[PDB]
């Protein structure tokens, strides 16, 4: 058999505030993901961002945990698959210091820090994968601080300048086989929030610099695959709760970059499903109906 690392990326599923603190389409990806869990398998879950709408958890025993997501993503399948969380600008509203000390409460929930780096080895392999989850939103700002709704600024310069030089340094020394950058913020998006300025032009660069294999974001309400002419993919998955069909920033995306883009008003909504194996990376979004809109796949670093 072909060795495999399968998972799911989900971003925006953080379901609502008030009863019954889910959406339909939070609960549509919920048994969606637990449909593809359970015919194809998943060794992980990866969430990207705005976990808890609309501005978080107060603190590690926010009855959230459980109503939002805990219940939700609760069918069996889902039982013992390992979540590893990264927060979004509506988390930070919140305590997000409150979803990593989750982590300790809820065996699934891993949130470590604000930014860290995952490594796993493909089984009955030697092939390699490395995903550095980011928060972009200490990095970058949070969006909902501004009207703009764009991360303007960062609120600490510090730890801005912390996280981006931790980010270049794992990159430089990042040796395996496959290496992923996982963040809340786009750096190409052609939807309603779109690129994000400070992605574009302090991760990108380095992103290419360190041929990493794609970026993976949420943020925008929809499903997104861009590929830029060096191939560096951007695997955009944030519709986990919301669906908008806005395609404002088109043309703020490099022309040529867009390859597939679903964001039906009337849709349920949908996530991406990454297979890793000695050949390539392969990524097919899935709309919460279970349907395959797009499969693609990327090759390893040399
Ligand atoms: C953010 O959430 C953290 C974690 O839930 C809060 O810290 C806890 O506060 C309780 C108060 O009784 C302490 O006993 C715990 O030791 C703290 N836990 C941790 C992991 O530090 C914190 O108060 C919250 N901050 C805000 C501003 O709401």
């Amino acid at each position: 058999p072909t060795p495999i690392l399968r998972f799911v990326a989900v971003g925006d599923w953080g379901g609502v505030p008030n009863a019954p603190f889910h959406t339909a389409r939070e609960m549509a990806n919920a048994k969606a993901i637990a449909t593809t869990v359970k015919t194809l398998g998943a060794d992980f879950i990866l969430s990207l961002g705005d976990n808890f709408y609309f501005t978080g958890v107060h603190d590690a025993k926010d009855k959230r945990f459980q109503e939002t997501f805990e219940d939700v993503f609760s069918d069996p399948s889902l039982r013992n698959v390992p979540w590893h969380v990264l927060a979004g600008n509506h988390d930070h509203l919140g305590n997000v210091s409150a979803q990593i000390a989750y982590s300790k409460i809820s065996k699934r929930w891993n949130f470590p820090s604000p930014y860290y780096r995952l490594r796993f080895k493909i089984p009955r392999s030697n092939v390699s994968v490395a995903i550095f989850m980011l928060d972009t939103v200490t990095l970058c700002g949070n969006s909902d601080d501004f009207v703009s709704q764009q991360p303007e600024r960062p609120r600490n310069l510090a730890l801005a300048r912390t996280q981006l030089a931790w980010i270049k340094k794992q990159l430089a020394a990042a040796k395996e086989d496959y290496v992923l950058v996982a963040g809340h913020y786009p750096v190409w998006s052609i939807a309603e929030h779109g690129p994000t300025h400070c992605l574009v032009k302090q991760l990108l660069p380095l992103l290419t610099t360190h041929k990493v294999t794609a970026y993976l974001c949420g943020h925008d309400h929809n499903l997104q695959y861009l590929q830029d002419e060096n191939g560096l993919g951007f695997v955009l998955s944030g519709a986990g709760n919301f669906m908008d069909p806005s395609k404002k920033h088109l043309r703020k995306v490099p022309n040529g970059y867009l390859r597939f883009h679903f964001g039906a008003e009337n849709s349920l909504g949908g996530f991406a499903y990454v297979e890793i194996t000695p050949k390539e990376m392969s990524v097919t979004y899935i709309e919460a109906s279970g349907k395959s809109l797009f499969k693609t796949k990327l090759p390893r670093r040399a």
